C-alpha cells in the first residue's frame, strides 16, 4: 500500500478553515483508490511567527524536505503588518520555499465553469466562446531576481534569463498543451527586449520536439487586450515571471470567482507546492463562509502533478463541476443563497461517494 | 492674427483618409476663434519609403523642427513588411521622432461615452460606474532603452530610471489630475523592483507640491485586475514605459471603440506629436468607412496641450460627444446603420456650426 507524504502548511486566516475540507476530500479519495496519505501539519506564516518568531522555521523546512509535496493554505494578516517588510508572512514563507525546492514553474488554471458565467466581469457573449486557459509562469528567474541597485538619483533592475531557465519552463508548457488543445502562446516583448529574443530562439527549438503543438507568439501588451476581448483563443500561455505575474492576475480577474482559483508551483522532479491563488482573506477569517473549492482544486493538482493519481484528481474536479452546476455554492459565488464552508466540503464529498 | 505651424504626417492606409477630416475640423475652428493654421503636409512611413527610400527623411525631420506640433496619422502596411525590422515604417518613423524632440510623456485618454457602453467587453454594470481615465506613460526611458545583451546562452535587459526622468513624467501627471478628479495612481512593482522604490521616493516628493491631489500606489499586477473589475476608481494613472504600454493597451481593450482612441506625446516645452492610438488598418484602407474620430480627438489634444486653445478643443470634444449621443456613428461603432468617413466628419462639422 503506497503512502504519500504531504506537508500541510495551512497558514493564517481562512487557511486552516479551507484546508480542513481539502484534507477531508483527500482522506476519502485516498481510501477509495487504496493508497494512503501521511498528512503532516506544520505552522507557516503568521502562525509560525507567533510560535517560533519566524515565518518559516527550520523544523518546518525539514518537514518539507522529508515530504513529496507541500499542500499550502494562505499566509498573512493585519496582526503581522508592522514587522519589517522582509519578515512579513507572505514574503518570508513562499519566496524561500520556492528557492529552496527550485520551484521554477507556476501553473495557474483559468477555466470558467458554465455555471459562473455571470460572475465574470466580461460580457457573457465573450465568455460563452469558452475559456479554458493554463498560464505557465517562470517563477524563480527574471527581473525580480536580477542584479539591481537603488541609488539617490538612479535605480535599476535587470531582466536576465539563461537558456536553461527558458527551456525548462517551455517544456512544462509544451507537455501541458500536448494533453490539452495543442496550442502554446509564448508571451514576450521581442520587438524591444533581448531577453525576449532569446525566449523565442529557445522556445522555437523546444517546439521542434513537439510536432503536435502549434506554437504562437504574442507581445505582452497584445495579450492584455486579448485576455479581455477574446480569451477563448488561449490554451496554454507561456510567460516570463513578470509577464506571467501580471497576466495571471488579469486572468484571475476575468474568471470572476477568486475562491475557485488554484495554483501549482513545481520543480523538475515531481515535487510541488499547491495552494489557492487567493490570499488569507482576513475580513472573513472569523466566519464559516470561506470558499474551500480553491484549496480543494489545489489538492487535485497535487494529486496529478506530484503523485500521478490522475483518476483521483479527475474525480475531485468532476465532483466540483457537478456541485456548482447543481447550484450548490458558497457566499462569494451566490450572495442570496449559500452553503457554509463545511457544508460545501460535505456536499462535494457526498457527490464523490455516489460514483 | 496668431498663426500655428503644424507638420501633418498622415502616413499610410487610412491615415490620409482620416486626416482629411481632422484638417476640415481644424480649418473651421481656426477661423471661428480668429487664428490661423499653416498645415504643412509631408510624407512619413510607407509613403516616405516609396518616395525617398527612408521612413523618415531629413526634409520631413526639418519640417517638424520648424513646426509647433506634429499631427500624425498611422504608419505601416503589408507592402513594407519584407524590409529588415529596423527599417519598417512604424519602427523607423516614431521612435526617432520621439527621441529627437524628447517626447517623454505619452497621454492616452480612456473615457467611455454613455452611448458606447455596449461596445465595451466589460459588463454594463461595471461601465455604468463611469470610466474616465488618463494614462500618463513615461515614453523614452526604462527597459526598452536600457543596457541590453543577446547572448547564445544568456540575455538581459535593464529597467533603469533617473530621478529626473521620474520627476518630469510625474509632474505632467500631477498637473493633469489637478484639473480632473484630483487623484493619481502610481503603478509600479515596488515590492521587488529597485527602480520602483525610486519611483515612489521621487513621486511622493513631487506630490508635496500638489496638496490638492490624492496620491495612491498600486502594483502593476493589481492594476491589471482593477482595470477589468472596477476601472471607475482611476482618474490619472502614472506608469513607467513598460507598465504604461501594457496597461494603456488593456484600457484600449475595455474601452471597446478603437476608432475613438487618441494619443498625445509631449516634451516639456509645449511641443507634441498627436495621433490616433490605433494602427494603419490595411483591411479597410481601400474603403470609405474608417472612423475619423480618433484623429479628430488627437487634433483637439493638439489644440489643448500645444496651442493652449482650450475652448477650441472643448468645442470639438463636445461636438463628438453630441454626434455619438445622437446615434451618428461609423461602421466600427454600429455595424447595422452607419456614416461613411467623410459624412461623419461633415456631421461633426455641422454640429460645430450651430454653436
Amino acid at each position: 500500500m503506497k503512502t504519500y507524504k504531504v506537508a500541510v502548511l495551512a497558514g493564517d486566516g481562512i487557511g486552516p478553515l479551507v484546508m480542513k475540507e481539502a484534507l477531508k476530500i483527500l482522506t476519502f479519495i485516498a481510501q477509495k483508490y487504496n493508497f494512503s496519505f501521511e498528512l503532516n501539519e506544520a505552522k507557516i506564516g503568521g502562525a509560525s511567527i507567533d510560535a517560533y518568531g519566524v515565518a518559516l522555521s527550520d523544523e518546518t523546512l525539514k518537514l518539507c524536505e522529508q515530504s513529496d509535496a507541500i499542500l499550502f493554505g494562505s499566509v498573512g494578516g493585519p496582526k503581522w503588518d508592522n514587522l519589517p517588510i522582509d519578515q512579513r508572512p507572505e514574503r518570508a514563507s513562499l519566496l524561500p520555499l520556492r528557492k529552496h525546492f527550485n520551484l521554477f514553474a507556476n501553473l495557474r488554471p483559468c477555466k470558467i465553469y458554465e455555471s459562473l458565467t455571470h460572475a465574470s466581469p466580461l460580457k457573457n457573449e465573450i465568455i460563452q466562446k469558452g475559456v479554458d486557459i493554463l498560464c505557465v509562469r517562470e517563477l524563480t528567474g527574471g527581473i525580480y531576481f536580477g542584479k539591481q541597485d537603488l541609488g539617490k538619483e538612479s535605480a535599476y533592475d535587470t531582466e536576465i534569463y539563461t537558456k536553461k531557465e527558458i527551456e525548462r519552463i517551455a517544456r512544462i508548457a509544451f507537455e501541458s498543451a500536448r494533453i490539452r488543445k495543442k496550442k502554446v502562446h509564448l508571451i514576450d516583448k521581442a520587438n524591444v527586449l533581448a531577453s525576449s529574443i532569446l525566449w523565442r530562439e529557445v522556445v522555437a527549438n523546444v517546439a521542434k520536439d513537439y510536432q503536435d503543438i502549434n506554437l504562437e507568439y504574442m507581445y505582452v501588451d497584445n495579450a492584455a487586450m486579448q485576455i479581455v476581448k477574446n480569451p477563448s483563443i488561449f490554451d496554454v500561455m507561456l510567460c516570463s515571471n513578470l509577464f506571467g505575474d501580471i497576466l495571471s492576475d488579469e486572468l484571475a480577474a476575468i474568471n470572476g470567482s477568486l475562491g475557485l482559483l488554484s495554483s501549482a508551483s513545481l520543480n523538475d522532479k515531481g515535487f510541488g507546492l499547491y495552494e489557492p491563488a487567493g490570499g488569507s482573506a482576513p475580513d472573513i477569517a472569523h466566519l464559516n463562509i470561506a470558499n474551500p473549492i480553491a484549496q480543494i482544486l489545489s489538492a487535485a493538482l497535487m494529486l496529478k502533478y506530484s503523485f500521478k493519481e490522475e483518476q483521483a484528481a479527475q474525480d475531485i474536479e468532476n465532483a466540483i463541476s457537478l456541485a456548482l452546476a447543481q447550484g450548490k455554492m458558497t457566499k462569494d459565488l451566490n450572495a442570496k443563497s449559500y452553503l457554509n464552508t463545511d457544508e460545501m466540503g460535505d456536499c462535494i464529498l457526498e457527490i464523490l461517494k455516489e460514483n
